[PDB]
């Protein structure tokens, strides 16, 4: 069965256009994907975007007590054949990239993917897992609404490669910036755009919110 559907595994990210270079066999000035800029020097390519930060927080925070049961029954069902909050999953780099005055992300169950970190090290309240396999084990015995994959690059890749992504909330940052991290490529035929928001202006830079769903 589609584990992404059974455990509501979604992906949420923001990407901007990549700024050119001058020398490197990697500069993709004609990439078929205009918005693929994910990070730069362990940080977001652009500056604190309040409009997107608000969005990300509303989407990853929102829970609907009502619709839970139907989810609960779905999982209880799948399991035999073998406070409400969403889960947020992030790679170690992304986790370390987040300023302390934000970790752990509030109103959300925090999970970090790592092979090095340990409980003695990390003092914040977050589950540490060593593989997507262990992520499924955790989800299997955890009570949550939706599960959001929030980065970085390596975590997106693995999940899209295993077809563990049911939906992708993609913010398009209409601006070019230097980037050393890009959104991993995936077969776009298995998805279709289901939501295309109106345009927004954050201090002059525009941005929109697209939502893809698995076919
Ligand atoms: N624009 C956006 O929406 C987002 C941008 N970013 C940006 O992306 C960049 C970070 O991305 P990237 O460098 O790819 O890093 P990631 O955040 O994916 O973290 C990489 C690390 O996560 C761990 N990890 C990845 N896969 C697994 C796995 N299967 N099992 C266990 N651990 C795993 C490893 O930790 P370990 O080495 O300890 O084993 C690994 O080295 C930053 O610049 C950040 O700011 C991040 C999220 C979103
Ligand atoms: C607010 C920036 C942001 N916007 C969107 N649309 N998606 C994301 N995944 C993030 C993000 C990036 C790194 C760490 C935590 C969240």
């Amino acid at each position: 069965e589609n584990l992404s559907d059974v455990f509501d595994i979604y992906a949420i990210c923001a990407c901007c256009k990549v700024a050119p270079t001058s020398e490197g066999t990697k500069n993709e000035p004609f990439s078929p994907r205009t918005f693929r800029g994910l990070g730069n020097k362990g940080t977001l390519p652009w500056k604190c975007n309040s409009v997107d930060m608000k969005y990300f927080r509303s989407v990853t925070t929102y829970v609907d007590e009502s619709k839970y049961e139907k989810l609960k029954w779905k999982r209880e069902r799948y399991l035999r054949m073998e406070k409400l909050q969403n889960v947020v999953v992030m790679g170690r780099s992304n986790w370390e990239s987040i300023p302390k005055q934000y970790k752990p992300l509030p109103n959300r169950i925090n999970v970090v993917l790592s092979k090095t970190l340990t409980k003695e090290d990390v003092k914040e309240k977050v589950f540490i897992i060593d593989s997507i396999d262990d992520l499924l084990l955790l989800l299997k015995k955890l009570k949550y609404y939706k599960c959001f994959i929030i980065g970085g690059a390596q975590v997106y890749r693995e999940c899209l490669s295993r077809n563990l992504i049911k939906q992708i909330y993609f913010t398009r940052i209409n601006g070019a910036y230097p980037c050393d991290v890009f959104f991993p490529e995936f077969d776009e035929s298995e998805f279709r755009v289901t939501s295309v928001s109106e345009v927004y202006n954050s201090k002059g830079t525009t941005l929109d919110f697209l939502v893809y769903s698995k076919v």
